[PDB]
């Protein structure tokens, strides 16, 4: 079984780093992170910040 | 870093109230709750009952 | 099985009513009526009329 | 031939006066506003604010 | 209020048992299960096994 | 001319089954049937029911 | 209220015709037919027939 | 940089038409027209009135 | 088994033709073209030429 | 590098076999199948024969 | 009240890039720009140019 | 007439290069490759690897 969370990453680098930013929280509080698909994107300005939204999967149990 | 929930307030009153439902429920259990988007709404029948399930958006940490 | 028909309601003061109103032909007119998805809204301008179309579903015999 | 913006309407009531908050703003600067469809709703948290995207049409000419 | 989790089961024998799978998990693990969704399917190859990734519904307290 | 009909139809067997079960009824009562499109599918829980929509197509005159 | 059917017409000429094909239909058989949505558009190969798909709208009572 | 508006063009003779239509708008009063992408197509009935609704795409400076 | 193919057809007249330009081509080098889904229309403008995108279909052996 | 190709599959037993049915003549065809996702299933009618649409992929050399 | 303008950036570098380049043309000619959400990227090959299109967002008043 | 091919390219310094790397694919078997088009994101982890899956287009003949 897997199962999914839904984070947003920010990095005022990129959308890729903003997507490794939520990568690395998921994978601070849980074992077993599998993957993740990238459901949304965006940029603060209101410095400029990316942001990557992601699922991130991990294997239960 | 946010995380989102996927929660469908209830409400027999209106849709927005249908949100308010689950925002507060949300809070009730989480600190810092930053936003909501409305992903489907729906009208229990089978009173009247109007739902809004939202993503409900909170800062990790 | 269940059924379903796509009505638009209209109403000068919400959404919420603008739902309803389909709901209500839907019921007029069906037995069984058992919920209804909100798949779209809009408002006609062109009072300010608030649009609200309903997947109304209902129940097979 | 029509045009259309993308506005967002912010109140803090409801879902449909945030509607109607962009779809006066519209009316504020253009002339023959005729209809809007709804793309998008969110709350605001971080008084609770409810959004209402709008896609404003607007005849040309 | 509902909540919902999403993940995904995995059969050798069929899609329908990958959906039984998960809600199988939510189980052993929550109180009231109340639906679930089918938002994706698909088969790993690389025995061949079946998956479908469900939004599991629950009612929460 | 085709027209389509939105029914749901529900096994507790499998999705293959649920689709089935609604083919028969607009069959029992709509001469020509001609296809159908599964549009959604999903498992009622609160024996555990699997649900598939259908758009089933059927030939006019 | 308005409401909805589900129809697909067929020329050998155009998606414009196709459409007009099932419009013509829509109105063979109801009253108050106000507008129509394209849903798909396909092409018969297996003449060559274009085939579109439309939501036909039109005014409960 | 491109940029784009959302124009509906309307022809009592076709879809391609209806494109043309707001095509010619978008040019009466841009320069540098570079695309459009046809987003949605409808009929006005309540002569027939065909319409495609463009997002125009034009380049900047 | 049916396959697809993903073409893109392109005429100055319009998009019925952009649409057979290319099943022409998948007929030019395939047997068996049972089908095409059209799946996006778009016009080159920088004569205007009209396109249309389609899966084209085709049976297997 | 992966590629995808998107394939009918058609049983007149379920959904999962028709799927399997597609991804044998992906595997008949082609080295290293790596997994598949499924994009939309039909039934035949007009014995039922169910469909199952997958994009099948597969890694490059 | 929000505005969104429909911009696509290009560079020859990445995709954040892209991005950044046409929230520099929103700024350039707007004051209060909030956020901006990706709505499609592409890669201009026919160097390699990325693309981002972005719907930029900017506060109105 | 332009095709489309669905390749998924990966690298472990970010999604624009997972991009480049499927384009670099393309071109080595391929001649008049024109544009691309992102359909999805992802990143293995299960060194982190970024995926961008492309929908390849090039010109026939
Ligand atoms: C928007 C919406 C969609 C629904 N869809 C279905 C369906 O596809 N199949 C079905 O068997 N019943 C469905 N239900 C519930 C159904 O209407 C009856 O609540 C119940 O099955 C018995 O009466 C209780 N409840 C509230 N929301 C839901 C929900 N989404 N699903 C189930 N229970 C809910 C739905 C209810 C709503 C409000
Ligand atoms: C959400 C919405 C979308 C609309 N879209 C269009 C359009 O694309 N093209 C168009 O010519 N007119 C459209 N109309 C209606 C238009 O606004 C005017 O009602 C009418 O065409 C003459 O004034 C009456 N009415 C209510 N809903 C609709 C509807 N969806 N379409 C037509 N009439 C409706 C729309 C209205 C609404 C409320
Ligand atoms: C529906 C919605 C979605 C949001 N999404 C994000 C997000 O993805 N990332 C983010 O950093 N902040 C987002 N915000 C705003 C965020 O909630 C806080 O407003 C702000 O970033 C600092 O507190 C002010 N405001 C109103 N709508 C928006 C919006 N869509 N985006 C930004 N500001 C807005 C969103 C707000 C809403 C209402
Ligand atoms: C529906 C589906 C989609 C997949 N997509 C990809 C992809 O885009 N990129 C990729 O590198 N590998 C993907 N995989 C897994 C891949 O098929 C191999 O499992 C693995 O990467 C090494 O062999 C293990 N597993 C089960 N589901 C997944 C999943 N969705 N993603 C990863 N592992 C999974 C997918 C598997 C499935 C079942
Ligand atoms: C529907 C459509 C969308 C387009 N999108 C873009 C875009 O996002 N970015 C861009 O730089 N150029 C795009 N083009 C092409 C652009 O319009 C000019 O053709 C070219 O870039 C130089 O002039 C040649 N041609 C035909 N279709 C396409 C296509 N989809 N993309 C590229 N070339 C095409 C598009 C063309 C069409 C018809
Ligand atoms: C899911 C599905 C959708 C279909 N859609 C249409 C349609 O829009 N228009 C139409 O004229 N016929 C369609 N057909 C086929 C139609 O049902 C009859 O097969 C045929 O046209 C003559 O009888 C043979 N076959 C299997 N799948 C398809 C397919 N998708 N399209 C055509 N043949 C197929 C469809 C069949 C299926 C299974
Ligand atoms: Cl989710
Ligand atoms: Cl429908
Ligand atoms: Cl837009
Ligand atoms: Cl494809
Ligand atoms: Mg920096
Ligand atoms: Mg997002
Ligand atoms: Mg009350
Ligand atoms: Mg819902
Ligand atoms: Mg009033
Ligand atoms: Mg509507
Ligand atoms: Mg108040
Ligand atoms: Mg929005
Ligand atoms: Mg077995
Ligand atoms: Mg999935
Ligand atoms: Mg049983
Ligand atoms: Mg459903
Ligand atoms: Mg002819
Ligand atoms: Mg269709
Ligand atoms: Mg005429
Ligand atoms: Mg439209
Ligand atoms: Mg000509
Ligand atoms: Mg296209
Ligand atoms: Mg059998
Ligand atoms: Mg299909
Ligand atoms: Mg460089
Ligand atoms: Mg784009
Ligand atoms: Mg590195
Ligand atoms: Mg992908
Ligand atoms: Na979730
Ligand atoms: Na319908
Ligand atoms: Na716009
Ligand atoms: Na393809």
């Amino acid at each position: 079984v897997f199962k999914k969370v839904l984070l947003t990453g920010t990095s005022e680098e990129s959308f890729t780093a903003a997507a490794d930013d939520a990568i690395d929280r998921a994978e601070d509080t849980l074992d077993n992170v599998v993957w993740a698909e990238v459901v949304d994107q965006g940029v603060e300005i209101g410095e400029r910040t990316y942001q990557t939204e992601v699922q991130v999967a991990f294997e239960l149990d």
